[PDB]
């Protein structure tokens, strides 16, 4: 253990996408990615995509005819995300985040599916999780960073605000930033080491707790831009809220908004309640407008699922450490 505390700072778009910046390769080549502590993996779209994938002609591609720190590898990978799937090839190069400089193996992205990759604002993505999740069984750059022994403490923590020209958010390697949060952290254990996933004891939908009784699991994915549940919990959860069901979202009409009864997460002692505001995309107060929920379906495969993911919607009002030294993730009132 050193005395380095480093940070990244991120970009709130739309209140969906956090993304930051990495830099691969010498001389750096800069990309905008998510951190996500639901995926294991470190990867950005290849300049060997084919311009066909309109995807890749919209984010930046790397390209390792450039860099003169790059080390072959060719070993094809797979990713199967619940939003989409991405194919390529492992590749080593040297990459910076937030000062600290890492050899690190990631995946060059060929195959890039407009759907849902025409939407993202970042480029690729920077897996937060354990190797236990890791496609080819890759070091994860967390772990790497943990082996350079820099880090203050084995851990790494999140912020993500609300939407506005303020910080978008900010990730801190090798601790927590007290600006961001308030009161004392309240830790929860791990159930196993290998993934970021809690025992979540009942969500309640205003007093009554109307879902997950005799317990149920709780993944804390900084990735996931929503709440999510399996199908069966969301179209009951939904149903509580008067909520009906569109294609890919749930909304309800734009003046009932406000009225919605809080939404409680029974983790660890206390029960982490989110208000109207905390997950109604509140666009207006019209009677003739809809507005979108901040909570969707997701039947997560197993092992991992079925299982809830906490993502941004309930990082954004909660501020969360993620404890690598102690298997636990710790929630603090954002502030
Ligand atoms: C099986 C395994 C590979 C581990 O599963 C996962 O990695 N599962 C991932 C777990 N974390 C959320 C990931 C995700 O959905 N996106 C996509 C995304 C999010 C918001 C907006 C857009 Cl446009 C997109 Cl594309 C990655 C950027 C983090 C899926
Ligand atoms: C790719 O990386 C792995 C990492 O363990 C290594 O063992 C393997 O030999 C590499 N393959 C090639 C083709 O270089």
């Amino acid at each position: 253990l050193g005395n380095t505390t480093s940070s990244v700072i991120l970009t709130n778009y739309m209140d969906t996408q956090y993304y930051g910046e990495i830099g691969i390769g010498t001389p750096p080549q800069t990309f905008k990615v998510v951190f996500d502590t639901g995926s294991s993996n470190v990867w950005v779209p290849s300049s060997k995509c084919s311009r066909l994938y309109t995807a890749c002609v919209y984010h930046k591609l790397f390209d390792a005819s450039d860099s003169s720190s790059y080390k072959h590898n060719g070993t094809e990978l797979t990713l199967r995300y619940s939003t989409g799937t991405v194919s390529g090839f492992l590749s080593q190069d040297i990459i910076t985040v937030g000062g600290i400089t890492v050899t690190q193996m990631f995946g060059e992205v060929t195959e890039m599916p407009a759907l849902p990759f025409m939407l993202a604002e970042f480029d690729g993505v920077v897996g937060m999780g354990f190797i236990e999740q890791a496609i080819g069984r890759v070091t994860p750059i967390f772990d790497n960073i943990i082996s350079q022994g820099v880090l203050k403490e084995d851990v790494f923590s999140f912020y993500y605000n609300r939407d506005s020209q303020s910080l978008g958010g900010q990730i801190v390697l090798g601790g927590s930033d007290p600006q961001h949060y308030e009161g004392n952290f309240h830790y929860i254990n791990l159930i196993k080491t290998g993934v970021w996933q809690i025992q979540m004891k009942g969500v309640s939908v205003g007093s009554s707790t109307l879902l997950c009784e005799d317990g149920c699991l709780a993944l804390v994915d900084t990735g996931a831009s929503y709440i999510s549940g399996s199908t069966s919990s969301i179209e009951k959860l939904m149903e509580a809220l008067g909520a009906k069901k569109r294609l890919f979202d749930y909304v309800v009409k734009c003046n009932e908004g406000p009225t919605l009864p809080d939404i409680s997460f029974h983790l660890g002692g206390k029960e982490y309640t989110l208000t109207s505001a905390d997950y109604v995309f509140q666009e207006s107060y019209s009677s003739k407008k809809l507005c979108t929920l901040a909570i969707h379906a997701m039947d997560i495969p197993p092992p991992t699922g079925p299982t809830w993911a906490l993502g941004a919607t309930f990082i954004r009002k909660f501020y969360t450490e993620f404890d690598r030294r102690n298997n636990r993730i710790g929630f603090a009132l954002a502030r």
